[PDB]
């Protein structure tokens, strides 16, 4: 139900048609720097934040402010529908000199944990060049391939050699051809999406279909990495590093009808007492401190909440500040 | 004549394929299971290659996995003139030697298509076909297969126009273009190796060499002014046979002499031209032709001798030459002065030209 989710997807894009304008299926148009128009059915044509806090103060419930907080900051369909297309352009560009290849999200965009506003990772998927130049039990001709991480680094450098010359909107455009996961990053003007191009790599795909049978194997864990997240932001470790912890928390547990505003009080609870890759598996000591510190805090906070409401800071946005 | 011989010649090469091979009719009993099989050809660079051509081609691609007479592709031929039975039959052999041949022709029009296939990713709808010395007809075997890419798009439209990038002036588009060309050729590009980018002189271009064919090729893109030329002199070549006799001869001449050299001295384009003129001068000028599109019997041995008689005295231009060192001018003129009492008097003809 991922993969397959993300066909039906990509298969959307592909009748989905981005356009620009002045200023003035179903059919959905965005802003920016004008008015941008996205439409779906073909060659028939081309052939001729703080407001937030205060908004949680207004609700019912911890579990009511929890469920707002992440309302507010999870993508919606036209966001998530808008970088698909995105990914869809690309992969024009790249069908190209690759033919029958894929670039389809992944990360922070496709499991359910993404937030709006945020990154457009995408990897470009390739199961080289096939030209009339044959070799021979025939062979297709291509350039001799010395190790697959320079394949890597060779076509991310023309590939990003193409965005940034020809290639509309695609402009801050830079190459990382040397970092572990080499990759190019750049900007498509027509939707203020922060993008990142990789190739060789099916381990990301593979890391956001598990969140993603998180997010969705239950509302709650959604909801409440949206707000550990939030409240980390709000004053090292990585928000992946986080998001962990929280399904480990979720799983050192068990049906179960706690509530939000259990749960998240029995996370600090329970962290009461560098590396995403040393102090927890492959799915700054100050730093790891002052987290149990505001960890220690925010639990304290919830006691009374309990133990001991209008608009002025109340359950979460008492931890929020 | 001439637009419509290269299309014929470009389809000509959409449907060949160019094979790499080891070095062993079992084998067109293979490649025959994919359709028939107009002609074929070998030849070889650094190793051994066939030059097949079909009668489509996709089934082909659609089968990988992850003895022979070679069709040729200096100096014995000064002592292969020495066996013609005449001056006229010197300069005609001389030129069947060094001119292009069918195979050749038709395997620079193939590399052509395999350019032309890798900036098709980019821009759908282009054609790069060959020009100057690889098209008219003075061009002789083993020489630059020039290359030009002719332009004449995405989802992303604007608003109903597609969305480009902005284009300054038209000649940074012609630099961007050959730069991103040249930076696919260079890593992922079979065979196509010493690439090097020249965006800076007027006429832009990249530079590569392309290993199965021994092909020293150049590619531009914002230029239709050299297949203009290369038309014009299309026209000379094949309007009548002596022109392509004597220009081959000349420069062999001009060349065997430290004339015509691959820098600041006469350039066999300055040659050609002078020759075509003096063919006017005798009893077809470029102003009945362009705008547009009488017998004369001399022969390549007259003629010939005549054309260094008349540039003894060559305060006047020749229609520098118009575009359609002191010191080499007259040394060029010595030449020609002396290059034509060899003839006057009774190693032989040509051969004692070219020594």
């Amino acid at each position: 139900r991922f993969s397959e989710m993300q066909n039906e997807r990509r298969e959307q894009a592909q009748r989905t048609v981005l356009i620009h304008c002045p200023e003035k299926n179903n059919h959905f148009f965005y802003e920016s720097f004008g008015l941008y128009a996205v439409v779906e059915f073909i060659g028939s044509l081309q052939n001729g934040n703080k407001q937030l806090f205060e908004l949680l103060c207004y609700a019912e419930s911890i579990d009511d402010q929890l469920n707002t907080l992440l309302k507010e900051f999870q993508l919606t369909e036209e966001n998530t529908k808008l970088r698909y297309l995105t990914c869809s352009l690309i992969e024009d560009m790249a069908a190209a000199y690759f033919p029958d290849c894929i670039v389809r999200p992944f990360g922070s965009s496709v499991n359910t944990f993404g937030k709006l506003g945020c990154d457009l990772d995408m990897f470009l998927d390739l199961d080289n060049l096939s030209a009339h130049k044959i070799s021979g039990l025939m062979e297709f001709q291509v350039k001799n391939v010395p190790s697959e991480r320079i394949a890597t680094q060779k076509i991310l450098s023309v590939l990003g050699e193409c965005l940034d010359h020809f290639g509309p909107g695609c402009v801050g455009v830079q190459k990382i051809l040397n970092a572990r996961c080499p990759l190019v990053r750049f900007s498509h003007q027509a939707s203020g999406f922060q993008c990142a191009l990789t190739t060789n790599n099916r381990i990301a795909l593979t890391s956001s279909e598990l969140l993603y049978i998180y997010g969705a194997l239950d509302s709650r864990v959604r909801a409440l990495v949206f707000s550990v997240r939030c409240w980390a932001r709000a004053h090292w470790i990585t928000n992946f590093s986080l998001t962990m912890m929280v399904i480990f928390f979720l799983q050192r547990r068990s049906q179960n009808t706690e509530t939000l505003e259990l749960l998240l009080k029995e996370f600090f609870e329970y962290f009461g007492n560098x590396x995403x890759x040393x102090x927890x598996x492959x799915x700054s000591q100050s730093q790891l401190q002052k987290f149990v510190d505001l960890a220690r805090e925010s639990a304290w906070i919830l006691q009374q909440e309990d133990t001991d409401s209008s608009n002025r800071p109340w359950g979460l946005v008492s931890l929020l500040l």
